[PDB]
Formats: structure tokens, C-alpha cells, sequence
């Protein structure tokens, strides 16, 4: 491919350095024997070291689309552009224009490249991964309709990278997006729309029949009902199946799924999920159960609960709609104090940071012998 | 040892390198003076950093057992073997039987080597804990049993090492396997089988007095009336002792134990738990506590909860009787999609991979001065 | 700075070697020529890569002061003062004082300082941030007096950078000390102390009245009457201004305030939370929910739970007056059964540390085809 390429021109090198004077000038050079041969061992061990971590840490697919450049890649790549472009304009000014002898010296230029190049490969190790492993700060992220909340320690990442942590760790730990859930509160918006003094109104509305808390008390009582029967229906829908007419995972969850599957819409529509299982979701997570050996409570915990979003189809998350909103440049540090707002397409998570705070320790030494009690009352 | 005698063979390789030379052909060397001695101090320094940097990073025990081969491992000691093996060849062949001068490029091949050695343990430490630490995948894990499940972000490891992180996790994470939380669930599957028409027969169910719904209920106020009994009896217990007849923190816990140990022995029974604590070990952490200045409640936060399994007698957990189930070969490395389950005696970790999507990001602006808003109803 | 003057000196060290020779005898330089120059360039390109590794890594503040002396970092700094009063030591001496000759044995020396010190650069991340990647411990952290407990993986670290974790994740992860959430155990305790034998007490005492179950379910639901009027009181003041008499968000928090104001003091008198919100701290909070465009449940969120430490003023946490209690020095390792203890003024974190056992995988293939099922009855 194009970096393929590039890969294969700075891989080959120090090869070429090593393998242009005995072809141009064969009969030139001076005999080098031990020292040469020594050299090239330790040139071909080191760029096995080189090609083995490149493939380990370089070689996959591009994770993420960012707005702005990534600085630290972007210094790498300019780093190794002028770092080859250096050497081989040194090898064709004052190498091959004058045609050397001490083809000793040609081996050791060759392996201070291989050298150089392995600490390019640490200083991309340094830049890209180690940089953010010391947690310098803390990030409170929040969803801006349900509120849900969760703390993430950062290192030193720009806020693009923060960002992307933020989403890597939104996928994996927020409960997922259902507006469902938010309508009620909208509703009971536009019913005060439907209808000094602004405390006097507020006293009043305080004091009247609080509609809210019995609602929220009914609504619980149902979906612990509706909870209840899903749970019997389950149970009583994995025991008609037994681990041995023979059937493949699949036609025993369609057998038994007709006993569980009223409750189970039930529960997701009291629960406001039912957008969020088709019954052919349901039925493969139900011949996966069924397979794994999974009791009916460990099968009913996907529907229990919201779950976070990569439970889900992949289509229900978006990862190619993330906006990022920030006062500054997005390849900015991270600093105390800053705000950053990842904006989807209904919600947003609003990102402040602080700086983990300086904290100073000291010792205290206790005596193990002054852990003396009494019987004596405190 | 076996593995600390080959350490001894690789770190006195380059010092034997050096001291072969003036001892087999003492009066042959060339006369190397500055040059060879600075490049003994680099030696030195060099063989220090890599001394400590393998005390610091590989001195310690083996953590796990594996069923295949440590693929990485094996890479690194095969290279390390045929690298060693390689300058021992050479320095055999090509300098001891031609018994060379240019001593300095005998000291040269010498650091050399060295440095090799130093980038050896850099691709060891690339390979082993750096090719992971950007998280390519995302594992729910779920127990076959209860349900319980979190999500865990993951580098590329092989199905082998991702198992173990995800063992590791199931220490510090998941609540403790109670078996006595399960058999509820076992008794109604098997009262319901003491005694088109598949869906008429779930209807009747469905309309039917949910009896779990009260039962639930009922041993949920149970649990919290036998808590509060429990908390009153550990505040009154611990109010019997002053931190100041003088007693150690034992017989401190012996003397105000018979006043809350009822209520914690009706408490463990009404939660199951009365299997998971001795005697001896609630004396030893009621000593615990008594010695480090901890309340009642802190006291009580180990019995309240279920707790994960670390805090709990090294036999109740077993991590030796770890089974990996898996589809493919385990020193595969994670992909979107693949399931592997690690199976205990009684229950099963289900984990299913799914590879971290990708994310795009892009900015817009938001201008601070559209922040405007007015006193109108929206 | 002190540390910067003496960064300056180890960076112009090898600039210095190799600039004093053709000052001091600029006519006594054999003729080098090429591999002098190839050699500098390759010594230019090594400094580059050393300095954006430490400016990457080490140019950031100290972040915690410690009781006892970082064993590494002195590890460190003596390792680097060390390396370089030897190599000024055989410069002066071997170099300078004999007025050498062959130049280009002098840029391998100085080019050898380069390669190593780029290795104690490798050495400093080997020791600092990488022996501790991989989790040998796991640490079980209980606050003293309200026993919330969260468990974490630790490393090989010492008591003291293991403590300095514990508390990173104390501001990030532990809800708020409230002194106010436990002076119902104190009163309750006090009010026992008002007023064989020692089990027919116990005795009486849980066959008696339990005042502590209806008091906690009582103010369990006045909590959530509480939290139900604020709910409805800070939709009902968001609904007042809209998006957009113009206003910034300070004016239009100022203007919806006084609809909520008196809900919200009466659910943060009930939860015991009014000491930590003062009224521009929420008036500076509901500016900020309404400039990110949060609804009423994501600004409310902040007072509904009680939150981490670092949610609130900078006062109210206090990280300079942290105590360390160890029974050994805190300067050695983690180990297997210790316990340290991390006091503040008026709780502790209770920290014992467990080994992560030794876990034994092994294979059992299950057939795919084996997942037959019937229809029979289990």
C-alpha cells in the first residue's frame, strides 16, 4: 500500500547501504573480513528487532478519525521523512559521489541508521502509548439528558485523544441512549406550558399533591410484577429443553420461546426497550444461552437491566456521528479547568477536566503495642 | 536455577568477549589505549542498565499457567538463543581461530552485542505488556449462573492472555459464586415440573398470582429487618470497648462478639453467607477492625454485600480448576466476534469479543456569544 | 532551575567532546572526513530523539510528596551523576590530558554517551511507569468509618506509590466524606450508653421494638418525596427560558434559581448534603447546565447522589494532610498480606493487600455438533 511502501524503503535501507559499494565498487574496497561480518550480524539481529515490534505495535488498522492532525504522528512521520532523506543525501553526496574506500566505516553508517531507526521506533512508543500512562488529570464525563456520570483518570492526551478515550470508555460504560426514557420529563414540561411571584408559585406548587412520587412508586411496583412473571416464564421456558426429536440450539430456542415470549414483550414495554430487541435478537441470544449452558436468570440479565451500548445492534450505536465542541484547539493538552461537549445526534457528553490534585503524604508511626483496650465502657 | 543460569551465560557473554582476547593472545594485541577504555565504560554502563532494567521487569514469578505455549515468550527466547548462539558462533570461527588483532573491534563486537541485548529487552517489553495497552477490543463477561456481567477493554492479546486478564477481573470484579443463591430458581423449575397450547399454557401462567413477586418482597423486608437488627447489635457491641483489665485487639473482639452474634449469624443465614464465614474469621476481622479505628458499619460491609471473591478464604476461591473453551486455537489473538467461555466446576464465564468501533470525530463551533437566552417560556 | 541547569549540562556533555578537540589542538585531528561527519549526524539525530523523550516524559511537575525518598528516581539521578562525572572523568583524564589524536574514536565516545544515555532514558521508563503494568496485586481500600470499599490491581510498586494510587482513586472513585451521614451510629451508640448476661442482653435487644428499620424506611421515603418536589421543581424553572429581555447564563441561572431554590434547599437538608453546595456553587453549576444545553435530570444529578470527592470546592477535599501508617518501611514492595493505612483528620482508608493467585488454564474442546437438543422435559 502507500505506507507499505514507505515501510519497504526504510526497511531495505540499510540493506541498500550495505549492498551498493560491493556492487559500484567491488575491486575498491579496503578487506574488512572480522569486523565487517561482526557488524553485519548485529545489523541483521537488530532490524529483526525492529520489523518484529513494528509489526507488534504499527502494523493495524487506524482506530479512529480525529478533526484536527495527530500531532505526535504527524512529529513522527516528518521525524522519519527527514530522518531518511538525511541519510540517503549524505550517502549520495559524500558516499557515492566520491566512491570511498573503508567499507568498514560504509557497515558502521549503516548500522548507527539501524540504531536510530530502533530509538524512532522508542520514541513512537514514548510519544504515542507512554506519554498518558502517569494519570495527570480527571475527567467528569455526563450525559446532558439522563445525567448518568462517570470519572476516567487521563494523562497527558490532547483533547482529541481524551475524547476518544471518552468514547471508547461511553461504549463500554454508559447505559445506552433511549429517548424513551426522556419523555416522560418532556411531557411534564409541556403540561406547566399547558398552564416575588416566582417564589409564591413555587410554594404553592410545593405544596400541592405531588403526582410524581406515586407515579414513580406504581411504576416501579408494575416493573417488579412484570419482572417477576418474566422471571417465571423463563425459568419454566429453559426447563421444557433438556442438554441430551433432536434440534441444534436455534429450534430448541424457537420451541421454547413461544412460553416466555408475551412476558418478555411485557417487561420491554413497561421497561420502554422494546425498540431495542427484535425477536430475532431475542431468539439468538437465546440458542447463545441455550448453547453456553446459561441458567434463565444469566439469559435475562441482557433484558433486565438498560445495558451499556455495545450490547446492542450496530446499528442502534453511531460511531461516525460524534461532534466535538471546544472553546480551544482540539490539539491542546489537556488542562485543569477545560470543558469539551461530544455531541451525538440527540444527546452530548460534557467533558470538564481537573487536574488530580497535588497531595502530600507523611508518615505516622503507630505502636502495635499501644492497641491496648479495656473492657470499660466509651 | 535453570532460567537464572542462562542469565548468568548472556549477561557474561560480552565480558568474556572482552577478557578472551589479552588472556589466549596477550602480546598480539594492537595497542588500543583511549579509545578501547571508553568503550569499556560505555560497556559497563550499558550492562548496568541492562541488569536493572531485567531485575526491574522480568525478575519475578510465573503468573498463570497457560494451556498452549506463551507465543511471545517462546519468540523471545528462541531469539535471545539464536542471537547468543549466533555471536558465540562467530566469535568461535572468525576471531578465536584466527586469533585476531584490532583488539578495539573485538571490543566493538562486545558493545555491539550488548546493545543488541538492551533492544532484545526493549522488543520484550513491546511484546509482552505494550502491544496490548491500546484497547482494540471490548469482552462482556458474563457468569452462566446469576448474570453477572461487566465489560472489560482489551488490546490485541491472544484468547490465552485475554482470558487472563479476564480472571483477573473476575477476582477484583464479580461478586463471589454462591451456589445457595441459585437453588430458588432450581426448586421452582423443578416444581413446575412436578405437573399452540405452549402459548395458552403461558397465558394461564401469566394470569395466575405471581407468587415470586410477594415472595420477593417479603424476603427483601426480611433481609432489611434482620439488617437493621444487625447494625443495632454491631454499634451496641462495639460501644462495649475503649481504645484506651487491658486486652489486645483479639480478645477485645472475643469479649464484645457474644453481643452481635446472633444477629450476624440470622443475618448470614437470611443472605446465605453463613457458608462463606467461619467463626475464626469473623473474630480475625472483628479484630481487624478494633485494631485500625474502623466503625460498625465499616465492620459490617464485609458481611452486608455479597462482596468479590478475594475477600474471602483462599480455599473458597480455586483458581487452578480454570477450564478455556474455545472454538479456534487460543494463542489466536481477539477478533470481532469470537466467544470463549472459562469454565469453574459449577458455573462458566461467557465472554464474547467485539472489536472497539470506528469512531469519527469532527468538530463544530459553537460560539460563546450565542449563549443568549430570554425570559420566554420554550 | 536546579534540575534544569543540570539537564543542560548532560545535554551539552557530548556537544562539549566533541567541540573541545578542535579547539584546544585544532592542528594535531588526524583527517577524518566522511565517518567523522556521518557519525556526528547520526549523534544530532540521537540527541533530537533524546530530548522529545524527555521533554515527553519528564518535563512535567512532581506530582505527590512522599514520606521516605523515591527509591527509583534516587536510583535514577545517581546513575545519571554517576555516567557522567565517569565520562567527564576519562575525558579529562585520558583525552585532555594526553592532547589525542584520531578524532573519530573521539565522536565514537561521545556518540556512546548518546547511545546510553538514551538507555537510561529507557531505563528511567523501565523503573518509573513500566515494572508496575502488570497487575500482581490486588489491594482492597475500606473507608474507616462508612466502609465503602472498591478494589484495584496494583503492580510491583512500593507502600508509598501503591498509597499514592489509593488515593488517586480515593478523589477519583470514593463518594465524599460526610461527617453528617454518621452521627445517627454516634447518637445511637451514645444513647445505648445512656442505659452469659452479655447474650440475654443481645437477646432482648432483638427480640425488642427495632426503631431502626421504620426510621430508615421512614426517611427512605421522605428522600424520595424530596427528591420527586426537586425533580418537578427544576423542570418547571428550565422550562422558563428558552435557547434563544436578552441574558447570558449567570443572569438566566439567576432567574430560574428562586423556582427551585427552596425544593432543592429541602432535599440537601434531608440527604445531609447542604454543607457542600453553597449558593453560588450552584448557581455557577446551573450556568454551566444551562450554557451545555443539559437538562434538568443531568443538572440535578451533581445534588440527587452524593458524589466523589473531586465533584466539589477545592477546600473541601485536602490532599496535603494524608497520613501513612505501615507496619514496615514504605519503601519496600508490595507483598502478600500487608496492610497500610491512609489517614486523613478524621477518617482512614484501610488498605490490606492480597497477591492475585496463581491461575491454572487448560483446554476442553466441546464439539459443536454436541449442542443437539430435544424437546423432552429437563
Amino acid at each position: 500500500t502507500v505506507a507499505s511502501f514507505l515501510g519497504l524503503l526504510v526497511f531495505l535501507t540499510p540493506i541498500a547501504f550495505i549492498l551498493l559499494p560491493p556492487i559500484l565498487w567491488r575491486d575498491e574496497l579496503e578487506p574488512c573480513g572480522t569486523i565487517c561480518e561482526g557488524l553485519f550480524i548485529s545489523m541483521a539481529f537488530k532490524l529483526l528487532i525492529l520489523l518484529i515490534g513494528t509489526w507488534a505495535l504499527f502494523f493495524r488498522k487506524r482506530r479512529a478519525d480525529m478533526p484536527r492532525v495527530f500531532v505526535f504522528r504527524a512529529l513522527l512521520l516528518v521525524l522519519i521523512f527527514l530522518f531518511v532523506v538525511s541519510y540517503w543525501l549524505f550517502y549520495g553526496v559524500r558516499i557515492l559521489d566520491s566512491r570511498d574506500r573503508n567499507y568498514q566505516g560504509i557497515v558502521q553508517y549503516a548500522v548507527s541508521l539501524v540504531d536510530a531507526l530502533l530509538f524512532i521506533h522508542y520514541l513512537a512508543i514514548v510519544l504515542l502509548e507512554l506519554r498518558q500512562l502517569q494519570p495527570m488529570f480527571t475527567l467528569q464525563v455526563v450525559r446532558s439528558t439522563d445525567g448518568e456520570s462517570r470519572f476516567y483518570s487521563l494523562g497527558h492526551l490532547s483533547i482529541q485523544r481524551a475524547a476518544l478515550v471518552v468514547l471508547e470508555n461511553y461504549y463500554k460504560d454508559f447505559t445506552i441512549y433511549n429517548p424513551n426514557l426522556l419523555t416522560a420529563s418532556k411531557f411534564r414540561a409541556a403540561k406547566h406550558m399547558a398552564g416575588a411571584m416566582i417564589a409564591a408559585a413555587a410554594r404553592r406548587r410545593d405544596s400541592s399533591h405531588n403526582e410524581l412520587y406515586y407515579e414513580e412508586a406504581e411504576h416501579e411496583r408494575r416493573v417488579k410484577k412484570r419482572k417477576a412473571r418474566l422471571v417465571v416464564a423463563v425459568e419454566e421456558a429453559f426447563i421444557h429443553i433438556q442438554r441430551l426429536e433432536v434440534m441444534d440450539p436455534r429450534e430448541a430456542a424457537q420451541a421454547i420461546f413461544p412460553s416466555m415470549a408475551r412476558a418478555l414483550q411485557k417487561y420491554l414495554r413497561i421497561t420502554r426497550q422494546q425498540n431495542y430487541h427484535s425477536m430475532e435478537s431475542i431468539l439468538q441470544h437465546l440458542a447463545f444461552c441455550i448453547t453456553n449452558g446459561m441458567t434463565p436468570k444469566a439469559f435475562l440479565e441482557r433484558y433486565l437491566s438498560a445495558g451499556p451500548t455495545l450490547q446492542y445492534d450496530k446499528d442502534r450505536w453511531l460511531s461516525t456521528q460524534w461532534r466535538l465542541v471546544s472553546d480551544e484547539a482540539v490539539t491542546n493538552g489537556l488542562r485543569d479547568g477545560i470543558v469539551f461537549v461530544l455531541k451525538c445526534l440527540d444527546f452530548s457528553l460534557v467533558v470538564n477536566v481537573k487536574k488530580i490534585p497535588f497531595i502530600i503524604l507523611s508518615e505516622e508511626f503507630i505502636d502495635p503495642k499501644s492497641h491496648k483496650f479495656v473492657l470499660r465502657l466509651q
